[PDB]
């Protein structure tokens, strides 16, 4: 059900990197990746968390749609793009934190808590404080939970609105041509080690979905590119993407 | 209100074409073109029409969701990629004529005829085969009138369910990258004269949307990839894309 395909550490090695890529074929019902032990390894999911973040978000009404405009505090941070005005699309596109600490404490500590564990998102622990604790605090999830959760959201089967899925999974647009579409969403967990970054999210074909999930090691910001090339350097081995 | 901008005029003559693009600057409520008088001339729909009829055959249930199969009959046909199973999604990226026909014949002309009048789509007129009027029957409609139709629908303003617009706007995603989102039907009017082949839609930038209607004189099949690249061109020239 899970085949290790070790020939994909090729593309981590050409640019002395460590990592797991998970993919998951959603008509075979098949998953492959090049470290099963790191594939089921938690990690802080970092901005990833904005998915589950925006669905919360919007179920509850605290994000009434992708048009609202959560206007910057006017305090400057040294992320350019963070200080400005942003609505839900241009906030997961720029992985606003601010933004999503801001739903995080209107969605609170209770409703957060038992939103996750109806989710089964990863260890579904919110220790720490509800504005911080993906980043900081107590909740962790490895790439094959990723897959399993993006899955359910791919099929509207988790326990929100359809609207609010269908909502969140437009947010997640990342790319798109006439051979394939990407939704996706990146993270870079940087306050305790290990520093990794995280890709997940899917590639939709005309006849079937690959469902992928990729951390690396990142010890600086100047490798963040990698998450997504070393990625499509496996999808194009794997002939999903031309 | 609207600016003639014969500048675009180039782009057309370089590949001795003729034609007219429309642009609308939403933010400004501004609207562009190279042709004031062939914007607002109407013309076939053709298999622009597939995004009304998605949204009316979505809002009746005559299709359930994007993912419901409409099986090929069987009959062999001369664009190749018709002949094989399909959704709502591959039926649109592949104007899929035989998929929508099905759709005309069970949605029927009253409620065919009550829906266009809702939509204020074009000249409303459903004349002649229920399955084929789009083509080479009564109805007609203008680029102004096709951004008219294009702007209710990005606002969820026409009176269809939020569902079946959400549903239609994602069937309708045909580019997407870090500098905008385009979402967009081509036509290609082949069965009474004048030849001519439509692209229509909007471009969704961080913060603004620009919505487009470009028609163009198409003679034979071999120009039909001018009508997105004169729009890209025009779209580069006013500094809305790179
Ligand atoms: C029929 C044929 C040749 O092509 N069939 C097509 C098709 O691609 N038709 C072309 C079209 O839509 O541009 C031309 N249609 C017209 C036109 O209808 O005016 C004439 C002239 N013509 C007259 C009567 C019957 C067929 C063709 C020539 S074919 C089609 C569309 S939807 C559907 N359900 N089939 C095939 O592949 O077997
Ligand atoms: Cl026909
Ligand atoms: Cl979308
Ligand atoms: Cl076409």
């Amino acid at each position: 059900e899970w085949q290790e395909n070790k020939s994909w550490n090729a593309h981590f090695t050409e640019h002395k990197s460590q990592g797991v890529v998970v993919l998951w074929n959603e008509n075979k019902q098949q998953g492959f990746t090049n470290n099963l032990k790191r594939a089921n390894q938690a990690f802080f999911p970092a901005s990833t968390f904005k998915i589950p973040n925006s669905l919360i978000a919007l179920d509850l009404g605290v994000v009434k749609d992708e048009h609202q405009v959560f206007k910057w505090d006017g305090q400057t941070r040294d992320i350019a793009t963070w200080n400005r005005d942003h609505n839900l699309i241009t906030a997961m596109k720029y992985s606003v934190v601010p933004v999503y600490q801001e739903f995080a404490r209107q969605i609170g500590e209770a409703r957060m808590s038992k939103m996750l564990h109806a989710f089964d998102y990863g260890n579904e622990d919110i220790s720490g404080n509800v504005d911080s604790f993906w980043l900081d605090g107590g909740i962790r999830i490895s790439a094959t939970e990723q897959i399993s959760f993006l899955r359910k959201l791919y099929h509207n089967k988790l326990h929100v609105s359809e609207r609010s899925q269908r909502i969140v999974k437009q947010a997640m647009l990342t790319e798109a041509n006439g051979d394939y579409i990407i939704r996706a969403k990146t993270g870079y967990s940087t306050r305790i080690e290990p520093k990794i970054g995280w890709w997940v999210g899917w590639v939709e074909l005309d006849d079937n979905v690959w469902f992928f999930a990729m951390n690396m090691d990142m010890p600086t910001s100047d490798g963040l590119g990698l998450r997504q090339a070393i990625t499509k350097e496996v999808l194009k081995q794997e002939k999903i993407i031309p």
